[PDB]
């Protein structure tokens, strides 16, 4: 007999429980990986993109590391049978920005990529939820939607996640307190619309506007309305440093996947639907703290916002619903 | 007053605790960092490079993830007073062999590079553990050794830990085992020249060359011997197919920093100096398998070697010192 | 309108089936050191506890609940009814008697044979796909029991069996060496009890077999009597009942790394409870502890380790005892 | 020569880095215990009590569940050299308080004890931080405060962390939202006299407060004053049903553990001396919001009070104090 069949008997004779997919072996998609890979939240990662040796290559550097991780098949391929029966599918494919380049200019591209994409991943995946993180998030978010006929709780950017743990680190620095510690929401577009919601900024309960009347203003001589500027600008200042963004996203990406896996019902601000709330009445999609766990978003949490806070929020939508007129599919 | 200042009251005005520094923010030193990061080893992570928009760049990604990890202090600098104070030190700096190039050929370029980097990471770190990842990374150790003037004990070479990782991936795929459950060295050159111990080789105790004598042999019906030959090739498959790799060896240089920051004491095979074994008699180093805790390597295992496996480990350990007696530094 | 509905738009009142359940059954000291060990690994989204002392177990349950802040297991669930168990993958019987200082594991038989029968068709009734991992003493025999009472085919009941032996073995092992237990490895196979078996011919560090070295290794004239280790891990159970009472935290944590295996589909390599017969000349239908692959359907495959003819001696006699204690049982 | 001799070469034949040591191995201890070795918090646990068999019998327990753990070193002892260079000090050792017992009622007990513990703590780690868990843990942080001379950033109790948690589990329960994204502090005693800063209740950066004003009051047709009703009745209730606590304070001071060993500056609600806080003029310890790290409680943070809150709180104050006055050591 085999060395095998000498050292083993076998009693039997299965589908995967915990699955996940990430689509697009871009730095964004392999961060994503590697995150979710540390972090235990899948028993299979499958990979998916259109380039065949970068593919296998990623796929077979992951598989070389197994030792090190807790999750046990790692399968890579163009064809979208290697996604089957997956709990999650995290959408990073696409065109990216360039500096001076807007995130909203990357929409025919990316909405195109996403016609072929979508279907497929649906198809093999049709009880799985959605996470886009391609750009513009928002959009793409409304577009998977639209495409893949899911409920829009299965469908969730992940929109300004990483915008407010941008602004929380900042935050965390100016006061020296771990970002964990710091409260504070950027909703909205993921982009240079994105609205800081200086009313509910708070450390242990106590809200700094009350402590810190002009928070927000611009005769603030403290200057706090820079730290929003720094997390509009982010991606830019590093694109324009190392090329890319990719480790930040990527953590932003799994922090949101633990919560759907795990159906933790933690609070995250996502790209869902908000038509009916603030005044929007058109089928925009921005980012609003949701509670996200094993059926996605299941519920919207509804902050107050001061008028000029919700204001913005509307020139927001304003502003995403007219690049929604330029959809075609 | 100050928002800071009204918000909150200091008691104290008033170094890490469990620092570790990355020199090189390539694929590799940033897969190093990220996979430290998420195994929360460190109170601290220095990053350095020679180049400054890179370095910052790779720097502020990390840091505007930090709500998501627990790792307080982020810091690069082409300065290496960034790194004071670290307890581990992990050099990825350097050339890389091209498709078809040994990692040998790199020896002149890397040891150049080491005569920069080491002695200003021991400047600022004189009591650090030296964990070395460029290649090859067997003399290179070495030649970290001699610049450094630390004892033995606190210069680690990652050495064949990801061969034997490869391996046991290897061995699980083949026999429907996770690699954790599956037993094997790949010893001596991480390199063309290493050695797999066929005679170790083993899953719950069991001997497989005892189970199939034709283990390790080019007559085997089953092929073993080209589990090895996927080991030697593997960094070379992966390069011709993505151009580099990083996500393994980061990954196995977090697993030998997780058992030196935690002092665990735990075996793995890593590049150290094996003069009075198996014959040798010049300062080589290579892989052995070696206890490791917070005072580096304080233990090898003398593995028991069959004949062949022995003439394999003294043809690399004489390849090795070949090289190494024509550098100067 | 409610505070809640003034804050939470609701987009689903809708919940899924458990996705990764796993009960303990029991809420002992054995039992919640199962369960505090399950939350700290992150294995599940759900845990039941399951006991008959109503106040014992409310009370568990809210003291877990309590630390819900520090812990990523959302739903905790308790009650004496098995319909809070309903949908587990994963149902971990700790229940029964346990033995007092100096008693044999072999004499709870009785005791927790006529539990089972309450307990497992409970189990079955609102789990019918889930593992069964039994903990329970004498655990060759309870898992034979659960078996036979369950219906379940075998790779859906496991043992905890020598998992813990051998880790003990290990860690001995280890303080001996100077070297971590996970860079020890070693097995003691057969009965969770007093005919456990090491297998000296597999004890190794880094491939080195410590018997090629040492040749006289777990023999009466070794002058270094390694036999003593494993006279140790025999008789651990009743040091630790002898000083503190009870044994909790290994147990706990052996029996977490089975769940995490089985959770996550590892295909490991655990020494744990399951039918031998047509091995070692064993002819019956033993349960005894050989190393087996476990994963998300349980028990896939066993490994068929090469023992010395006195070391497949001591199991087949192992086997013998147990088999003899299984003729005890009536359904 | 023997057999580990044969196996293992010697390069090198430390002090305690991380170490943790526990004092008290009941039900609380041990739940510290557990719980610090799954978190790899230390890389040395020692546990100190008076009842020798006891204490061997749970170190062994501990030890035989190593090769699950990631913790090297576990040591016990009645003699308080085995606690030698210990970072961090946890007191779990006392009386605890009947069913219809005050935590306070233990006092002279508790104190009597501390006056033989605390200095021989001091003893062999001069440097430590004390987390005070034994009851009543406001006064008992003040006593180890005054018997101990330590600086009073590195003389922490457990306070109010796991009553704001089981504020945190209640009101997440209420919402439909977890605990880690339902925000509330309970400050004061941990006891009787406990705070519930209903001002500072939010999700998101919401006011619940502002939504909902008879919140906290006696009116309110949703009752959430009796989420504070269930926090204080909370340790009662508990000991009724299963005799003693064990669980959640052990993850708490875990939590807090983690705060200070890897210096994270999160903010917990923990004993620390509020004198000059909220008109009080006495050596007051009670719980506030603190930031926690390597040097203990680096800074506290100056909660804003409706007037209510801080007459509550004010009323705390002056209970503890009317037994901290009569103390004598
Ligand atoms: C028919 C087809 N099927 C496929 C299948 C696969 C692929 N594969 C690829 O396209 C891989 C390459 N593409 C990328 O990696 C795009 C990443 C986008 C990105 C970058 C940065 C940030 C975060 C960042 C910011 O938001 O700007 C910040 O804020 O930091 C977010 C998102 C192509 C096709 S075509
Ligand atoms: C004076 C100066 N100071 C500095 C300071 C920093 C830098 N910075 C850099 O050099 C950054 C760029 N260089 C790299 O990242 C080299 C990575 C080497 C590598 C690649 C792959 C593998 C694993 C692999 C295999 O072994 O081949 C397998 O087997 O998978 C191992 C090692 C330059 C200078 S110059
Ligand atoms: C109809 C009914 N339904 C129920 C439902 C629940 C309950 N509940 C209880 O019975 C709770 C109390 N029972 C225990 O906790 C027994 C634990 C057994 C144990 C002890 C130690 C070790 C490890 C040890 C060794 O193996 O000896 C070592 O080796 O360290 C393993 C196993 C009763 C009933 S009655
Ligand atoms: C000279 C001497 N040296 C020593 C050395 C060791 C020992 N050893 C013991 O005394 C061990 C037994 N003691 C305990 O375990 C006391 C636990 C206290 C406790 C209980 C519950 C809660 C949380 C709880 C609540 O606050 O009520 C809630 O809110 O849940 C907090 C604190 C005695 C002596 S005498």
């Amino acid at each position: 007999a085999t060395l095998k069949d000498q050292l083993i008997y076998n009693l039997l004779k299965q589908t995967p429980q915990n699955k996940i997919t990430v689509v697009g072996v871009g730095a964004v998609g392999m961060a994503c990986a590697i995150s979710i890979l540390m972090k235990d939240l899948a028993d299979e990662l499958a990979l998916v993109d259109v380039i065949e040796d970068k593919l296998k290559g990623e796929m077979m550097d992951l598989q070389h590391g197994s030792l090190f991780l807790r999750t046990p098949k790692i399968v890579s391929g163009k064809d979208y049978n290697v996604t089957a029966n997956s709990k999650l599918v995290i959408i990073t494919a696409g065109a990216r920005q360039q500096e001076g380049e807007s995130r909203l200019n990357l929409v025919q591209r990316n909405v195109n990529i996403f016609k072929f994409i979508i279907p497929n991943v649906v198809k093999y995946s049709p009880n799985c939820k959605l996470l886009i993180v391609s750009n513009p998030v928002d959009i793409l978010t409304y577009v998977a939607w639209k495409i893949s006929g899911f409920p829009k709780n299965r469908v969730i950017g992940s929109g300004c996640n990483l915008d407010s743990a941008r602004f929380r680190y900042l935050m965390g620095e100016r006061l020296g307190v771990h970002p964990l510690s710091c409260h504070g929401w950027v909703l909205g577009e993921h982009g240079d619309s994105s609205v800081p919601v200086w009313s509910g900024m708070n450390v242990a309960g106590v809200s700094l506007k009350t402590l810190h009347p002009d928070l927000g203003t611009d005769k603030d001589k403290e200057q706090w309305k820079e730290v929003h500027k720094q997390v509009v600008e982010s991606a830019y200042e590093v694109i324009k440093l190392k090329g890319y963004t990719s480790w930040a996203i990527g953590l932003s990406v799994a922090d949101l996947a633990e919560s759907i896996m795990k159906n933790l019902r933690r609070v995250h601000p996502v790209s869902t639907m908000i038509k009916g709330l603030y005044g929007i009445k058109d089928d925009v999609f921005l980012s609003v703290p949701c509670i996200l766990g094993q059926n996605g978003i299941s519920d919207l949490v509804k902050v107050t916002l001061t008028s000029e806070e919700e204001a913005r929020l509307k020139k927001s939508a304003d502003t995403l619903w007219g690049i929604q007129k330029e959809l075609q599919f």
